[PDB]
């Protein structure tokens, strides 16, 4: 269904971002948009179950770009809002890369994670 109105009602900005995060630990991260160059990321589109929605997620996290060398974007990272913007069934997947394409000087991403359990994952910083 669609929808307008000046504002937010029920579900507010806080509430649409805490409701699709599912409790998944949110971060913001901030990238700041050069001028000879670009986000140095990608994304991917996928529909998802919840409802006519489109889940972004980070692909081909350029291991070197600002994207990395300034911020700490990390992969698989469903982007939940973009520049103070969710994504909701409201804003489908192409909207979401506008957002991007556009967004100038800094562009924000909150992208949500999932939390540890019992998982003990071997990782470790490697120099050379």
């Amino acid at each position: 269904g669609s929808s307008g109105s000046s504002g937010l009602g029920n579900e507010d900005f806080n509430s649409v971002i805490q409701q699709m995060a599912q409790g998944r630990q949110i971060e913001y991260i901030d990238i700041e948009r050069p001028s000879t160059g670009g986000l140095g990321f990608s994304v991917v589109a996928l529909r998802s179950q919840n409802l006519g929605k489109v889940d972004i997620f980070v692909k081909d996290v350029q291991p070197g770009s600002v994207a990395d060398r300034d911020q700490r974007l990390k992969e698989n990272d469903q982007i939940l809002a973009i520049n103070h913007t969710p994504l909701d069934q409201n804003i489908s997947h192409q909207q979401a890369i506008a957002l991007l394409q556009q967004t100038t000087g800094s562009l924000r991403l909150i992208v949500a994670r999932e939390p540890v359990h019992t998982k003990s994952s071997t990782s470790g910083p490697s120099s050379g």
